């Protein structure tokens, strides 16, 4: 079987990543051209690393008594290649930002799903796994999302018709919830304020209130309609985005689920824990009038003979919110940007929208996360990042990545 040739990986621009040469011994030796690109996607079979991405999820669309003869094990056959969505341009936009970081950026189109790019930091390369890097940030690795996650929030409070953006709020620096102490970040006292503007701030004083109102079977039902619980990818592996059972959570767990922050204790797991997919999911559907898609990252299969053997269809995971409510959630995201923390992510010429977040994790480190899309009007990408501090202190980075990222990749589309 080592005499049959496995097809290639191409990306959606024609960019082979992945190609098998028949050597003078008969066997093919698997290459990899542009090594180092799309590292996590592309995958790879090793005994001592495991199996990981195309490589292996695709494995056997790659992979008479003719069949006996290994030397007419070729002249028989060869394997279909994949063509990925990726885009070789918008890959190369994705990795550059995350040089020198650790971290994770996706760049999806919110209409159908498809992963446009799709990199996590630190990689590697093939060719160093003959001798942290091989966990895939983007779906195989969660994290607290912090004030990311009020998308959802927001999205669960107006769709079940409790609040509206114009509703005011008490925004202080500090206030008791279930027995507990939620505050501001750095102890802010806001005063009163509407719900866009404590959305654009990013109170968690405020936040904490709606989640509160909206109650455990209202955020994790809302949680779960944006696609947690769910193994996202029709065609790659994703780790489950986690909340816990409402039933186990309490006012104060609530309270701080409902800002991303996972404290609860109890037999279900703490939430909630996201992947940088899974936050991206949820800014497509809220780019996409509340359809949500499930991701999906091969566009079409090809026969040796370069001809179409199948093609993937888009397929929706439900409507998370309504489409009004949709509406709402994008104008409230533009007002981040416009004039709140995402105020970084802003680039000249172009009119983006999003949600940011902090969150604190071990060893006194903080990570920076950004979702958003553009151009806010008629979005055609979304961008979800993680940049992971890991010591550096990265506060607003997931914004300027993102910006930085949404714009170019604008540029390569237009
Ligand atoms: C949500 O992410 C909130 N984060 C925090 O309150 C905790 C935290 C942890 C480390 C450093 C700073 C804050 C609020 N939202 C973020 C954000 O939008 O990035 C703020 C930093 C604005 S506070």
């Amino acid at each position: 079987s080592a005499y049959v040739q496995r097809g290639a990986i191409i990306t959606s621009d024609g960019v082979t990543l992945a190609e098998s040469v028949k050597q003078d011994d008969g066997t093919y030796v698997r290459n990899y051209p542009h090594d180092g690109m799309a590292s996590h996607t592309v995958g790879y079979i090793s005994t001592q690393y495991g199996t990981a991405g195309i490589e292996s999820s695709m494995n056997e669309t790659l992979t008479d008594w003719r069949s006996a003869l290994y030397s007419m094990a070729g002249i028989n056959t060869t394997g279909s290649s994949v063509v990925l969505t990726i885009n070789s341009q918008m890959q190369a936009v994705a990795e550059a930002a995350l040089q020198g970081y650790s971290g994770s950026i996706v760049v999806m189109d919110p209409s159908t799903g498809a992963v446009l790019a799709k990199a996590s930091s630190p990689s590697y390369t093939h060719a160093e796994l003959g001798t942290s890097q091989l966990v895939d940030r983007t779906t195989q690795a969660l994290y607290s999302p912090g004030s990311s996650f009020k998308t959802v929030t927001l999205a669960a409070g107006i769709d079940t018709h409790k609040t509206t953006l114009d509703t005011t709020y008490s925004a202080p620096g500090t206030m008791e919830i279930g027995g507990g102490t939620i505050h501001n970040y750095a102890n802010e006292d806001m005063g009163t304020i509407p719900l866009r503007e404590a959305f654009a701030r990013s109170s968690n004083t405020a936040l904490a209130q709606l989640g509160v109102a909206l109650g455990a079977d209202n955020l994790v039902s809302y949680a779960r309609a944006f696609g947690y619980g769910t193994a996202l990818g029709q065609d790659f592996s994703t780790t489950p985005s986690l909340m816990p059972n409402p039933a186990e959570m309490t006012t104060w767990e609530l309270a701080w689920a409902s800002c991303g922050l996972p404290v609860g204790e109890h037999a279900s797991p703490a939430g909630p824990q996201t992947t940088v997919m899974q936050n991206a999911v949820i800014a497509a559907a809220i780019a996409n009038g509340g359809v949500v898609m499930n991701p999906y990252i091969v566009d079409r299969v090809l026969s040796p003979e370069g001809a179409v053997v199948s093609t993937t269809s888009p397929k929706s995971l439900g409507q998370a919110v309504s489409a009004d409510t949709a509406a709402q959630v994008r104008e409230a995201m533009l007002g981040v940007v416009e004039s709140g923390t995402g105020m970084g992510a802003r680039v000249p010429g172009v009119k983006i929208a999003g949600k940011t977040g902090t969150a604190d994790v071990e060893n006194g480190n903080f990570n920076s996360f950004f979702i958003g899309f553009a151009p806010y009007d008629h979005p055609t990408l979304v961008v979800s990042v993680v940049i992971e501090g890991n010591g550096e202190n990265v506060l607003g980075y997931g914004a300027q990545v993102g910006g930085r990222v949404l714009a170019q990749c604008l540029n390569i589309q237009a």
